[PDB]
């Protein structure tokens, strides 16, 4: 009956509230997925415990065991029933679960510690001694490893063999790498957590150049599950009635230290 | 086992070809939905026809006699298997019919004539010199009419009994009525359509203020349709290419003008 929702500690969508050592269940968590998946149980009418995914990935099949990871892996495998946090909708995996209709718009965008000579894509692409990486097991890393454009195909060809690796973990780490490295390396993200990231402390990153492509965040349930059609419709309502915009306003720039 | 396509005459998603008069078929019509039916149709490998909507309305449920119109009661009714146009994805209307993911990102916006003294909403539900509308069975005024955030609701207040009537059959009619009325008049339709208006002769209008909400076209089918699936994840595909960032560069190519 509780409905187990995996999700992603990943600022601002879910983070850990200040007292959390001493609170249990959802109460530990706060973010825009933590307010967003309340406005969901609520009009769909059920009781759920937000569960952190393991691995800490978003997902991607691994080529080599053909295994699905990350919050993708734990809906494919049965782990939990839906899935509520910045997951992006693409088709490889709309192909093994299913998503609402986007509860947010965005697209792959640049990072830079300010002051870096670079504009945009092409010009990443057109120099080496500024490095750039994406994040591992994204949507924006298998951006770049299928796409067929010029200066897409050729920003891959250079990550996918860079020394060392430009690729990181988790967000945190490539926003670590942004700021300490002196300009000399540029951070491949989607849109929206540019812009949050340009609201924190110390403020020395920021967002240059047009998105490069566009795409949107799902909420995500095994394929064929019952909670699909409900959940579609409520992200839908709220969308509509000015809740995510709301959200969206309160944890980027409500609580904005720049 | 031609498949219905049901679509909307508005430029410069679908428009009559130079020399229609001897053309026939599908090769009577060009642009952005029209290039995006073939793509569409060779993905999921099928023929069709396009036909375009009786009453050229995009859709809305006849508030006394209950009964769709435009291209979502095509499909309601049987008349039609797919509607390939810039439909808007919306709650009322995903309880009545199916859409794929959507193929492009906008949101209302404010079009006025260059000079205007008008720069967002709230400024224009501050006054009553300057008249103000949208387009009759469209989502648009659905957003105004059930909208509580105070400024919009306003606005509708305003808009429902202005005189004469501050609604519009079409788009070009609202385009005209901004163009003739010296600033008196400010019309509300989607970004990407306020945006190709601006580049185009006379030259005399203008998208004013950020977008008034968030959202996206999909491609329609009726509920529980076999078709709905393939085109679903060819839209995706289509957009994963690129192909759908290229056609909205070319039918929207700063075609000389302004
Ligand atoms: C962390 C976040 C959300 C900003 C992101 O930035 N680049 C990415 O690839 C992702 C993950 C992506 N949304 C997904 O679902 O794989
Ligand atoms: C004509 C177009 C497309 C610019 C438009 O702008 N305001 C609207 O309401 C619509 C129609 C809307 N997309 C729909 O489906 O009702």
């Amino acid at each position: 009956k509780t409905v187990v929702v995996t999700t992603i500690l990943e600022s601002p969508y879910v983070m850990m509230k200040k007292n959390h050592e001493m609170l249990e269940g959802n109460e530990r968590y706060e973010g825009y997925c933590v307010d967003l998946a309340a406005e969901i149980a609520k009009h769909c009418g059920f009781k759920y415990k937000l569960t952190i995914v393991g691995d800490g990935k978003y997902g991607a099949r691994d080529a080599d065991t053909k295994i699905w990871n990350g919050m993708v892996g734990e809906l494919v495998y049965g782990k939990a029933d839906i899935a509520i946090a910045p997951l992006t909708i693409t088709l490889v995996r709309e192909e093994v679960i299913d998503f609402s209709k986007p509860f947010m718009s965005l697209g792959i965008s640049i990072m830079i510690k300010k002051g870096t000579p670079i504009e945009s894509a092409e010009d990443l692409s057109k120099q080496t001694e500024i490095a750039y990486g994406t994040l591992d097991s994204g949507s924006t890393k298998e951006f770049f490893r299928r796409s067929k454009i010029a200066v897409f195909d050729k920003m891959w060809t250079y990550m996918r063999s860079a020394e060392p690796s430009v690729f990181v973990r988790t967000t945190a780490e490539g926003v670590a790498r942004v700021r300490k490295s002196k300009g000399k390396y540029a951070y491949l993200l989607e849109s929206t957590m540019n812009e949050y990231i340009e609201q924190r402390k110390p403020c020395d990153t920021m967002k240059v150049g047009g998105n490069l492509d566009s795409k949107g965040y799902g909420i995500a349930t095994p394929k064929g599950s019952s909670l699909g059609n409900a959940v579609n419709l409520a992200v839908l309502k709220l969308n509509e009635q000015g809740l995510l915009d709301k959200l969206k306003n309160k944890w980027w720039y409500d609580k904005g230290e720049c």
